[PDB]
């Protein structure tokens, strides 16, 4: 779910231009729930824009933004000419995980059939039960199952029993906070309060965005308890702020933001951004970075751009000339991990099985035990962990919940926390002790791409680091890292293969399942690829260990059932011939994905996926790129969409 | 495939008792599947068996033992009443892989056209192409694509250049098996030696089982390298033995059995059984508390059938004299010289390949919870492809049913080479892994006949909970968990008889999915082994697309296959992970899936809110994936009984019949 608002304040902006930016910085979101969505502004056909500010309207539509924005149009009743020199509009993009997407389950939601206070919310309240009994009682009906219902009920219920005339909107908003329980990152707005934003959060990211031509009072906005405390234009008050869940929605308008912390309750009164309960800084991210360029998708982009993404993961930390390896984040700690005795890799789904990609070579390297953990399962076991445990947790977005809270259960064994993500501050970066950023920018995709193979690099250096004092090892290390060297141009060679899957995916795109078959190396290769073909074809793909056949899966091989496996030339390659044999035994007609080189293999079998060779230890990247594209195009061939997937959206930060 | 032989020593046998003793030991032997048998006895018509002995007559034939039966007696020429006082007699069921099926290629082997010496064997001779080279150039034809047969060729070559006119025969074998290259288990047959029988083997079971009304001379047999030193009847001369690759054409007869290890060569000279080797050592005539009636069928009309309803017994099989309800105590024998060791150790490693994987993945958390130790559940083929870092102080487990499974057990000899404490966990008296690990316990879950393991896999489950029973049986702050889950075990075979009532409602559930090719099988926490498990069964059994998905992982990707046509079983028990195997109900309602619930008898409100559900009863938390796991063992039975499908048929075969 993603959250955005629009406060121009003395910037005046006609009705159609707020609503093309509350649109456009819902699509800026979309990827994070695209099941409903809807905008809150001021409602009136008045040409003095005061005397609007007392109407709220809500126009909310199931389905993705393109939904909403033309529900928005086309409308009899909303004048789209008013020039407002004050305004404030909220919007939202939900993630319905529960019940019917509808639109009365979409934010924002009201307190009341006269919209006197609305709110967008990300996130669960734990105890909205409780809190929907209470105020039942009081006199409030409720029309919606949402929780997030409970706080526009709330906050209203702290408006009729007030003690002054006057309280201020963070006194309202800091009551609710109080009775809410979980996470929550929310933005308020009442006709009682005209142009006044209030956004709290508590677990839940919240960002405030500001623009303006004139200079601003100070860059450390100092936080407060219950001229030199707000920011602020200095002489004028142009001024246009920017709330939202995330700054790809705001790095389009400024590059300035203040990133909200825990119970910080931030408000804009009189264009004045004061938090209660700072540093205004500036986003390293530029725009083409959050773009499709001249890709009909983003997952086509992140898929091709995985040579570059590859090499910024290596910038400045790989020397090809001396084969060093320094791995910044590391360097604090890299000699108390090598005193741990164990490493517990925990993660979900794609970033799972860069764990499995990588698991044989920290074994390698390292030579100490490595467990891999699914999150989810991790918690419902009760793991046992230890002090000199070194827990791994990798997560592109840094806040997928059983991740964060597998990192919190380590945290209080008294574990060595590291983190591999892809988002600086989010809360894994921050609650890990050290860790690397994978530096492979921003993955709008829903499905992961780029993210999976510059995770999988990044635990390759980490295990470079772990054995740069070994002598007996000093030969693998080049080995490795003269493969990495020469990964991007490797995997440029895979991608002029598009034309040759897109082929056979014309071959399979009317089938029902695919059986994906691999060992060793290539084990993560077959479940990644499986879940890929599961997302966003739709398909029901499997990934099957090769060595397993014999016990029990093969016998659901025949001529019909589609086989794809994975013969590459390291160590395991005459087991994987066997397997191969297997399945043909059983008249599969398999897809085999080999070496350039691996003649035997391609002269007896019909379709063949040939990949150039690399070390073994990195083959895994180049065999799983053909599964990206054959997904991808599976997809197009089925008529779906590869960066919407049904029924999900991107990054699982809730239950 | 299957190795069958008897001799009778001083016991009066006709030729059709003979017979029929073969035949039938084939019959305890077909459930490993095959494609044809033989077997080879002495011809001739004298009615002097003395001289009866210089004409060893085969009869071999493509197809199942049946027709064979019907072979021998469609014999003019033979006359079935002559009776021998001594006498060797060999079976054998063929699993073709060098050579097509047919009665050439079938077994035994003969050495020439005058059947001088004759062999069975079950494996492959992977030098068996340079074998044959050499003795086609010394002048020896072959007649048959099968590398059995260089076997017959080669003990005949040693005799043809023996030293002295009295070679024994167990020589001649030993100087063949020294030039054998793979996995074999052999017994031989000579005109040259008769009434004598050699066995041995290398990479493949096989075991002799002894009977005679008289005191026989040890209990334990020495070794000899290259009277008192061997086995026989003391005051008479009067014995059976009875040569087999598989206890279960041994049981009817006798319960005393020999396991030979590799390269053993056991020879049977005048009646008495030695064991030769050529590198005070022995091996022991222990006792096998197997039944015949524990591999029929009975009233079943499937062993799948039997072993799933039987599994009230199967598992107070598992527990007798092992768990005491009185006072709450568990003592598995097997571990008693090792479980301080066991209990110093820092890692407990659990190494298996499929279902037997399952039953760790299935116990993983409460050996977690009981021992507080880290515990690694490993796929054994894997656990090998990745050199796994094993330590002296783990504690590393194998389960395993048959003992034998090729990766499980190259897993055990990785562990021991690195010092590990190695334990089995096996259903198999003298199977390689029972052998060959420091201890373990055996399961006591009968023979399991079926293609499918079923009672294995329960009986397995219980084995480990009752190991995690014994590892926190010190702790005072577990004895009320220990009560809790021991009256769980106490309950547990009512409660199975209570889910095997419910077998109605899960033919009906049959029925529903009798025309689907996919169905998600939904669980976690004590449950992701039973999806992987009813994954695997509704696969192996019904060749429809199962597969097992853990719950927490659905909105990472796995989800989008939700709509209103795949069907889905989803498993929702009363434990800790309720509330979020609920959450997991709504995200999978909300794509419009209408799944099939497995949930506990009294959660009214799933019943309510879901169309069909499975409603088993309650037990222990950590015993609940018991009771879970049955309706779709019954579920695979049914969809295959409908689909026309021979639950008790292998199909699963091996790689193609190399032709040369
Ligand atoms: C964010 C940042 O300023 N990065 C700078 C840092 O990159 P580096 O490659 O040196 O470090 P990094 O970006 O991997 O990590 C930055 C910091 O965050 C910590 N960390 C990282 C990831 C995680 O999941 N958890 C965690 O705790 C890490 O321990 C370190 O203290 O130095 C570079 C020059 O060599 C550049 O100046 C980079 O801009
Ligand atoms: C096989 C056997 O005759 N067991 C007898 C033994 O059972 P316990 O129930 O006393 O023995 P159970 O068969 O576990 O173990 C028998 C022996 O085999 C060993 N073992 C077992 C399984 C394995 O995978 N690896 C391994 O090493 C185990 O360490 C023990 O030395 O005593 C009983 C009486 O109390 C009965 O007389 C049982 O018949
Ligand atoms: O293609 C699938 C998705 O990429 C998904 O499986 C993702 O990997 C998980 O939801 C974990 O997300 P993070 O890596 O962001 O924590
Ligand atoms: O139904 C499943 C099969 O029984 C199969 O998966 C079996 O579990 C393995 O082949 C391991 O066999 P063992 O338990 O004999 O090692
Ligand atoms: N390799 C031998 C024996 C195989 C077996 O039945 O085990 C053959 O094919 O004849
Ligand atoms: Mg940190
Ligand atoms: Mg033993």
């Amino acid at each position: 779910c993603g959250i955005f608002a629009y406060l121009n304040y003395h910037v005046p902006r006609t009705r159609r231009e707020i609503l093309e930016t509350l649109i456009k910085g819902l699509q800026r979101l979309e990827y994070r729930g695209y099941d409903s969505a809807g905008v809150g502004f001021d409602g009136g056909n008045d040409k003095d824009w005061e005397a609007n500010a007392c109407k709220i309207q809500l126009i909310k539509k199931k389905g993705k933004v393109k939904a909403l924005d033309e529900e928005v149009h086309k409308q009899q009743d909303m004048d789209l000419d008013i020039e407002f020199d004050v305004h404030l509009g909220i919007a939202h993009t939900r993630w319905a995980t529960h019940g019917e997407p509808s639109p009365v389950n979409s934010h924002p939601q009201r307190s009341d059939k006269n919209n006197e206070f609305i709110v967008i919310h990300n996130g669960i309240i734990t105890n909205y039960k409780d809190l929907k009994k209470f105020l039942e009682s009081k006199g409030y009906d409720f029309e919606s199952e949402t929780d997030t219902e409970t706080i526009a009920k709330l906050v209203k219920y702290m408006y009729d029993n007030r003690e002054s005339q006057d309280t201020s909107f963070t006194t309202l908003v800091e009551r609710v906070i109080q009775q809410l329980e979980g996470a929550f990152a929310l933005v308020f707005k009442s006709v009682h309060f005209p142009g006044q934003a209030v956004g709290t959060r508590r677990g839940s990211p919240l960002l405030i965005g500001v623009r303006s031509e004139h200079k601003l009072s100070t860059d450390h906005i100092p936080i407060l308890y219950r001229s030199t405390t707000c920011l602020f234009p200095v002489e004028e008050k142009a001024v246009e702020y920017y709330f939202a869940s995330d700054a790809s929605a705001v790095i389009e308008h400024t590059n300035r933001v203040i990133f909200l912390e825990d119970d910080d309750v931030a408000a804009v009164v009189d264009g004045r951004l004061s938090i209660h309960r700072r540093a205004v800084q500036t986003l390293q991210m530029e725009l083409q970075q959050i773009m499709k360029g001249n890709f009909s998708s983003f997952m086509q982009k992140e898929i091709f751009e995985q040579p570059e993404s590859v090499v910024n993961t290596m910038r400045g930390r790989v020397n090809f000339d001396d084969y060093t390896v320094n791995l910044g984040g590391l360097k604090d700690h890299i000699k108390e991990i090598q005193r741990c005795r164990r490493l517990i890799l925990i993660a979900c789904g794609t970033s799972y099985h860069a764990g499995v990609a990588t698991r044989q070579v920290l074994e390698e390297l390292t030579e100490l035990p490595v467990m891999v953990e699914l999150a989810s399962d991790f918690l419902d076991r009760n793991t046992p962990v230890f002090r000199d445990d070194v827990c791994f947790f990798l997560s592109q977005s840094g806040e997928t919940a059983d991740t964060l809270m597998g990192l919190r259960y380590c945290k209080e064994r008294g574990a060595l926390t590291v983190g591999i993500t892809n988002t600086v501050g989010s809360s894994i970066s921050r609650e890990t002790d050290c860790g690397v950023h994978i530096n492979a920018g921003p993955e709008i995709g829903v499905a992961s791409t780029k993210a999976y193979t510059s995770q999988f690099v990044s635990l390759v250096m980490f295990a470079l680091m772990m054995c740069d004092d070994r002598i007996s090892m000093q030969e693998r290390r080049k080995e490795i890292m003269l493969g990495l060297k020469r990964l991007p141009d490797l995997i440029k060679e895979v991608l002029s293969m598009d034309d040759e899957i897109q082929k056979l995916a014309t071959e399979l795109y009317h089938q029902k399942s695919v059986l994906i078959m691999g060992r060793g190396y290539h084990y993560a290769t077959c479940l990644e690829g499986a879940l890929k073909i599961k997302e966003i074809t739709y398909m029901h793909s499997e990934g099957i260990l090769a060595g397993e056949l014999k016990h029990g899966p093969l016998a659901l091989v025949d001529k019909l059932m589609p086989v794809i496996m994975i013969i590459m030339r390291d160590h395991t390659y005459a087991k994987c011939q066997n397997a191969l044999q297997q399945v043909v035994a059983r008249q599969g007609r398999p897809v085999v994905i080999c070496d350039k080189e691996d003649t035997e293999t391609i002269k007896n079998t019909k379709r063949t996926i040939k990949v150039p060779h690399s070390v073994d230890c990195l083959q895994g990247i180049l065999s799983v790129i053909p599964l990206q594209l054959l997904a991808f195009h599976l997809a197009v061939l089925r008529g779906y969409d590869v960066d919407f997937p049904r029924n999900l959206a991107k990054s699982v930060t809730v239950e």
